[PDB]
This record gives structure tokens, C-alpha cells and sequence, in this order.
């Protein structure tokens, strides 16, 4: 799961669909789950899934939570801003 206590543990792939503060310590365990060769690539289609709102049941639902993750990490790693990630609204 995403949490351990109040320790974040989660994978890229798990917690796209959640919600956590992105933080130093939530960014060092997301970026060392994924290639940074795949997080480029999730994030290229950012634009694409921005104003996504289809359900979670919809199957392109992993593709836009994980270009808002992707997108949400390459932002921390520019301006280091704590800042609360949530998955695209439904």
C-alpha cells in the first residue's frame, strides 16, 4: 500500500492513483521505482490528460493518473515545493 505508519512507501505505479504529499522523502521513493526513461515518457502525454475526468472504472484511467504524477514529480524536481498530489478528478 501507500503508507507504513506516517512513513510513505509507495511505487509510482501505486500511488499515481492516490493521494500523499509530494515531499523529498514521498519523491526519492517514486523516482527510485520507475525509470526515468518511463517517467519522461508519462509525462510527455501530460497535455493530453490534463483536463482528464473520465471514471476510474475508464481503462485509460492508469494513463492519466500517471501523467499527473509524472508531470506533479517533474515540477517538485525543478522548484522542490512540497505540494499535495491528488489523482485526476473524476
Amino acid at each position: 500500500m501507500l503508507f507504513e505508519g506516517d512513513k510513505f512507501v509507495g511505487s509510482f505505479e501505486n500511488a499515481a492513483a492516490g493521494t500523499f504529499v509530494l515531499d523529498m522523502y514521498a519523491y526519492e521513493r517514486l523516482a527510485n521505482s520507475i525509470s526515468t526513461e518511463k517517467l519522461r515518457q508519462y509525462a510527455s502525454t501530460y497535455n493530453k490528460y490534463k483536463y482528464y475526468s473520465g471514471s476510474a472504472s475508464e481503462a485509460d484511467y492508469r494513463l492519466a493518473c500517471f501523467a499527473h504524477l509524472a508531470k506533479a514529480m517533474m515540477d517538485y524536481a525543478s522548484n522542490h515545493n512540497d505540494t499535495l498530489y491528488t489523482p485526476p478528478t473524476v
